[PDB]
């Protein structure tokens, strides 16, 4: 009762309360005399965030409806969701972590670190969470490998774990964000008088993996229905944890498993706009990481999936360039291990040592495909789109280096430089391009396609872990939920707008595929899809006044 | 325990909460590691402050700490308060109001209107208040008569309650913020779809006075105990008001008496540098409203109290110009009450004609003290204060007029033009003026200094209303904490950072005039001085960590 209930933001509907539940409850005369409706409320509140010039403060803003009415906030992000997403994730909560950390103090943040050693289980047995379905990690090292945040990455793990109760309607009770302090790098803050974090250089791998080790085991125990995803880990560490945990808990990486089913999804539907189909693609890979051969990996594992042409032969449609130039077995270096499995069998050592630069590499190899995961800046020039368009009538260009500057080609000048032919994929949103009357827009891989899903199932589904079939699985049903329409119109992936039956169908997807793989532990789920996704669709938590 | 201290604002203590507290009371873990004591707090949060550019910015920053944090915030605003108050009362606060007003909703507002008329009892007794000292009650209608904020003066009253906690130490559980909403005049609100208050114009004055009158005598019934301080009232009501409740309910009005007390107070302090004695000074009152005539009557009132010498001739030390000129029996118009009793009866009718601009009424007059109450800018102009410096050694010039643009002179100018003779008080803070290195600055007559006293004196004395009496004395208290040291240093007032000491002082003297009176209904408390003031430093909230 009383002005307890306007300060609880899970009952909480401010203005939404109608005159006679205000007498009932006592709140009469503690709220103005309009009454709204939820949908006015975020018409009301958009305007709010619309009226800060800048997207800290528009963040500002959110945190304080997040703060006083969880349903408003998420309704409202449900709403805008395009326009928010760069608000209330990134870039926008890495600024808000790096300088305006104070931001996330009030919220249900758990912080580990080497003192706590041997209590992580009392902690978290001590935060009460009971039936946790999502647990978000970071160590706060940075993916990119710049700004490392420290103590101050809780504000990714709130913000990730805010998309998935967005974007997948897990239960804003049943997410917890976790920050494992293992130190920082960050010299600013080592020096800082106000940062609160581990005052001392990241700890080394030994002791990483004890603390790290003893918060898998307490989480097993203590939040054993969760999901656990690690976020915005660096490279040093991020693919050996994977290795370290995949098969014995229920884990998954969002930047390296995420953006490779989101890529794949959407460059298959590429191939398919192209007619030139998959075995006929030249695709030139520009960026040899870990991440860039996974992203390759996974294109080939889900167009063998789909089509079930021989993965051998999807293999021999990559041209993989590193900072060398094209990746060959005679070109005379000792490759990577990752490097090895795309390095070309069928060049020379005479021609390796000409194909050094992109320009000649796209001129030598013929391409139909520009893969651009090179994190290097414009280098998709159009002396090299127009060489491209000799060998397709559909260039597929994916600049997907973030940020925006650090991008293979602008969206705009792909489409320019081909006359509306490209078919292109962007890690950023841009704008639409109009050519001749025509309109263009790229397609953005967003990861929110699917980690939400992944989660959704998971939590459902409660598998033994999350083995590689599941998260190819939700490449395979993004891919397949772009309709005849949407594909007729340029489409790459579903509309993000839609993003609750998105992931309502990668959840079932995924939940079919741990069905059939024997690893789910809930045996109440329906067994068939039409029935299940009717029973995902109920389960998930939406943002309107329900009690 | 657990979390549900963390988001407690009135227990929480943050990263104050000492290790062995956080494994007690089950929060290691939810807060980072770094323990803080209170003062190393309140230099992070002035930090994370001084982060924004713009006070609306310091401001929202400063909401979130009084969300998270009770102690904190007013420890914060104790530490750093001539800088703070711009930002958390005027101006600032008036901004926040007009276009910021989400800001306001999650505190404890309480709003009537007519859609609640005779209601207004079971709304305050269902606030489950138990004893309510102070009630901050404003109809948004604007003092000064600009950017009427309707509903949205429901922020002034919340920053006013706050300026009661923090200079006078009143608990915040005891403070109520209170929005008399009776329509807005403000044409842009009365189209705009998100202003939440009563969409009409402001009601005649028979309505605003029967519910005016219930708001009154439902306070008197369910908060009996409180002081009712009426805040930015237009002109058409606020003097009115007082006359219809003063002696009937236990009320004041800021704007009109406190403003009074405080002003008289530096201005007898002012005549006590000049040596020019009360009864030589020739006061120039430029401005002739009912405010700027109240100030008058107070002045004299307090030099009587103090000096005794008789009220009728410190009356004839007055000068009031109106736009028409000097005010005169003589002058040929019919006068306002107001104005005749400050009008010259010495001043022959051909004298008065030749007594209309401020240069001519300066040069006949011949006075030794400016007081600009007038709000129509610069008047106070060099010829003007060359003029002065004719007629007494030592100035006493006070622009009172807001903001710093409508204000008759900068200190800066009258301190040059008097080569360091002037003696100034403002009504805004000025930096120091240096003048052949010798430093000036002028002395801030902030509202601050005496209405916390008197609703701590009458929230504890519980006095059956508040008589003239009491803010006369609440006038004199401050005037005599003036130091001889602070007044060897030019200072007109006791220092702003001594809100706590000098709230006690006031609220002392006035407690021993209720007392005098035989009006206090508190039979607990001391009757002699010292024994009072150490009674009433004992009963002030002050923002530390306690239990």
């Amino acid at each position: 009762q009383g002005r307890a209930i306007l300060t609880d933001r899970y009952i909480n509907r401010g203005t939404a309360f109608t005159m006679e539940e205000r007498q009932k409850l006592h709140i009469l005369g503690r709220l103005p005399p309009v009454v709204e409706t939820l949908e006015e409320q975020v018409a009301r509140v958009y305007g709010q965030v619309k009226k800060y010039e800048k997207p800290i403060n528009r963040y500002q803003h959110l945190v304080s409806v997040h703060s006083t009415n969880t349903t408003l906030y998420y309704a409202t992000i449900l709403a805008h969701l395009e326009e928010m997403l760069p608000i209330i994730y990134t870039p926008t909560v890495g600024e808000a972590c790096m300088e305006y950390s104070h931001l996330f103090f009030r919220e249900r943040g758990v912080y580990f670190n080497r003192l706590y050693k041997g209590q992580f289980r009392n902690i978290m047995r001590d935060a009460g969470y009971q039936k946790v379905e999502v647990v978000v990690i970071t160590d706060g090292s940075r993916i990119l490998g710049l700004g490392d945040l420290g103590s101050n990455g809780i504000g990714i793990s709130i913000g990730k774990c805010s998309l998935y109760v967005a974007g997948a309607g897990i239960d804003p009770r049943l997410i917890v964000p976790v920050i494992l302090d293992v130190g920082t790098n960050n010299e600013r803050y080592l020096q800082d008088k106000d940062y609160l974090g581990m005052r001392e250089k990241r700890l080394g791998d030994e002791e990483f993996y004890e603390l790290l080790d003893e918060f898998m085991e307490a989480a097993s125990a203590e939040w054993p229905n969760a999901v656990i995803q690690f976020e915005d880990f660096s490279n040093n560490h991020c693919f050996d944890i994977m290795e370290r945990y995949q098969k014995k808990y229920r884990c998954f990486n969002d930047d390296i498993q995420g953006t490779g089913a989101v890529i794949a999804a959407g460059f298959l539907n590429a191939i398919k706009l192209s007619g030139v189909s998959p075995l006929q693609q030249r695709i030139v890979v520009f960026g040899a990481g870990s991440a860039a051969v996974g992203v390759a990996n996974n294109i080939a594992a889900l167009a063998a999936r789909m089509y079930k042409f021989p993965v051998q032969d999807l293999v021999k449609t990559f041209y993989l360039v590193d900072t060398k130039g094209l990746v060959t077995t005679t070109r005379g270096d000792q490759l990577a291990a990752h490097k090895k499995l795309l390095a070309r069998t069928d060049v020379s050592a005479e021609d390796s040592a000409k194909l050094r630069t992109l320009e000649e590499i796209v001129r030598f190899v013929k391409p139909t495909t520009l893969l651009g995961l090179g994190g290097v800046g414009p280098a998709f020039t159009e002396e090299i789109v127009k060489m491209v368009m000799q060998n397709t009538e559909r260039p597929i260009i994916f600049p997907l280096s973030n940020p925006t500057s650090k991008a293979e080609v602008t969206p705009e000048n792909a489409y320019k430089w081909t006359n509306g032919a490209a078919i292109v994929a962007s890690g950023s949103p841009f704008p639409p391009t109009t050519i001749g009357g025509k309109t263009f827009k790229p397609s953005q891989g967003n990861n929110l396609y699917v980690f939400p899903g992944v989660g959704l199932g998971c939590a459902l589904a409660q598998p033994t872990h999350i083995p590689e079939e599941l998260l190819l699985t939700a490449s395979e049903s993004l891919n397949l939920l772009t309709t005849e329409g949407d594909l007729r119109e340029g489409r790459l992936y579903p509309p993000l707008e839609d993003i609750h039956n998105i992931s309502a169908n990668v959840a079932t997807d995924v939940i079919l595929e741990a069905q059939r793989m024997k690893i789910d532990n809930n045996k109440k789920l329906p067994r068939t899809r039409d029935e299940l996704l009717a029973f995902v669709k109920k389960a998930m938590w939406k943002p309107v006044y329900s009690g």
